[PDB]
């Protein structure tokens, strides 16, 4: 028993991280086959970041202006291109540690592990969620750029996130591996509105099912509700509306615990309307929404990788 | 900026995990050089676990009764010995992925990353602390045994924990890599008292310094206190007493933030006496004690490994 905010084992991603240097700028790159992927703002100076014309900047750069280092050894860059907000550096050697991999663009609410790196070396690994407003609440310092978020499935790594930017409000924004930002954000040192964040209702419900599985169930109430009635309460407390899809996805946890989804919704309703009243759920004094139903099933059944 | 419960990159430990089978029992082993380390209760049946004579049980076993599997390949066991509560299986092949490593016995309050494994394959990685009462609040299912906790320093892995047991109260207990349990616990299916847990005061203080570094500082009060006066309040709320050692260890965070330790103690005092009043600190509605001062400095300065 027990429930932790568990990250994927990082080993497969560790072997892909490299350092990319251009001018005075250094950040992390992801080396897969004979391509290195990194944020295109590697080509910028602090001055350029105010208002970069990335086309104009990249034109000044040649293959040899990109130093890629994997440990001690230099990779030779024989080609470069800009796809959206990422730079693709073709190198002459294939990464011998390349895992089976996909690029995926995940939906709001989904979760992944971040491998936080500096100078192409990992510092740590943590689990986080793509917020409804397409930001993440990560842990990123100067030089963290190029760090990636990912999911593993048996032996296949699914890369979903590359870190590009901390907003003025201290929250984090980035792209998929095709370099398309999550959300409205641009790679420019400018004030940028993230917009209203919302709580990921289905994830909270998943986490409540986790709590019941692990014996924590004081919050189970005598009430039920409807999807509409619940949603009225959801909008008030800045929760995402609950669909039959979300209800369907919770089916397994409902089947394992014998608690109907709408009964758990009623319990959740009461927690929102009355607060948690000084008590805790799975060591938390607030409603956690960083666990997808899939995360709960993974953790509580001990699914393995490699 | 931002602050996460970050685990170490697990890659170096992934390459050490193996499956150990004896009779019908299977659990995780740690393969370092030509030795595999695993819990000695691998030799038990469900019946034996009530009251095992480990000496008597092990005597019935020979080298060939231990199947060690690293992926597809079998390791050949050419020797076995019992050190305290761990079994050491000498194998004929050295692990080619052996990292630079130490065995350390950590103190209460210190932190480490757990790599949760099943059948010698990792499921996930999370950060936790050795509770003052020598338990850990982990995430462990049947078959999780042999899973290890560790710290990394540049390229050296320091193994501090091997998982052996979930207590009836759903908390977790284990040994160092020399097989000596943390705390009073024995490897027997019996009711076992963990004793009163306490909050790791120095870690809470560290985390408050982290909070100030990351702009969260509403909790900063107008008051100061003494070490004695603070400690009086500490004992009341089940906090560990604060020593000059702990004050000394917080020095760096005090120097970075310009907040004297005893002023932060006063702030902490007020949070304990008045509660958090519906507000949050670094996304938490309670006082986190799983971050050592070293963890805070690591995270907030982006220290790397490999
Ligand atoms: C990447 O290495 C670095 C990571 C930042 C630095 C502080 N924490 C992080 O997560 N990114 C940048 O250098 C980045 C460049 C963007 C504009 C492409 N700049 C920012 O992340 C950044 C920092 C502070 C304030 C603002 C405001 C607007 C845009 N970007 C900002
Ligand atoms: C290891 O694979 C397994 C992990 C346990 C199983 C449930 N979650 C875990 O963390 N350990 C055991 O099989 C273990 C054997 C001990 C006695 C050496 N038994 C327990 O961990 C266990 C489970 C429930 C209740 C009790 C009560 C007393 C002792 N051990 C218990």
């Amino acid at each position: 028993s027990g429930f932790r905010k568990m990250a994927f084992p990082s080993g497969k991603v560790e072997g892909c991280m490299v350092q990319v240097t251009c001018g005075t700028t250094t950040l992390n790159g992801l080396w897969l086959d004979d391509v290195v992927y990194c944020p295109r703002h590697v080509i910028c100076t602090s001055e350029d970041m105010l208002n970069p014309n990335y086309e104009d900047l990249l034109i000044r750069k040649s293959n040899h202006n990109f130093l890629v280092q994997a440990g001690n050894v230099q990779l030779r860059v024989i080609g470069h291109s800009m796809q959206n907000c990422v730079l693709k550096l073709k190198v002459d050697t294939a990464n011998p540690k390349t895992p089976k991999y996909k690029f995926v663009r995940i939906q709001p609410g989904q979760t992944f592990s971040v491998l936080a790196c500096y100078n192409g070396s990992p510092s740590g690994v943590y689990q986080c969620a793509m917020r409804p407003n397409f930001t993440i609440k990560g842990s990123f310092l100067n030089g963290s750029c190029g760090s990636v978020g990912f999911n593993i499935d048996y032996d296949c790594v699914s890369f979903c996130y590359m870190h590009h930017m901390e907003l003025p409000t201290g929250v984090h924004a980035g792209t998929d591996l095709e370099g398309n930002f999550y959300g409205p954000f641009v790679d420019r040192q400018t004030a940028q509105a993230a917009g209203t964040d919302t709580t990921i209702t289905v994830n909270v419900l998943a986490w409540l099912y986790a709590a019941v599985i692990n014996g924590d169930r004081w919050f189970l109430n005598r009430f039920t509700t409807t999807l509409n009635d619940f949603n009225l309460v959801a909008m008030k407390y800045n929760y995402e509306p609950l669909t039959q899809d979300h209800v369907d996805i919770l089916g397994p946890l409902s089947a394992q615990t014998g608690i109907a989804v709408l009964d758990m919704c009623a319990s959740l309703k009461e927690l929102l309307q009355n607060g948690m009243n000084g008590r805790t759920i799975l060591g938390s004094a607030l409603l956690e929404d960083e666990f997808t139903p899939f995360d709960v099933v993974r953790q509580c059944s001990g699914v393995t990788f490699q």
